[PDB]
């Protein structure tokens, strides 16, 4: 699996730890005041992938915007 986004210094054990997904909205707005103590700001993607098999098998991607 792998999880690909930017600011991932924190962003990305906190999209990912949730659960590797983003399902449930691949969406973002900067004014969470998350993202705002890790300083992600943005316009920021997140991609989060995960596979398992028993699982199964998915990716997923956020993205901080906003806005606006």
């Amino acid at each position: 699996p792998k999880h690909e986004i930017v600011p991932k210094e924190e962003v990305e054990e906190i999209l990912k730890r949730y659960n590797i997904k983003i399902q449930q909205l691949p969406k973002i707005y900067e004014d969470d005041p998350v993202i705002q103590e890790i300083g992600a700001k943005e316009g920021d993607v997140v991609r989060v992938i995960r596979k398992s098999p028993t699982a199964g098998v998915s990716i997923a991607y956020r993205l901080v915007i906003k806005r606006i």
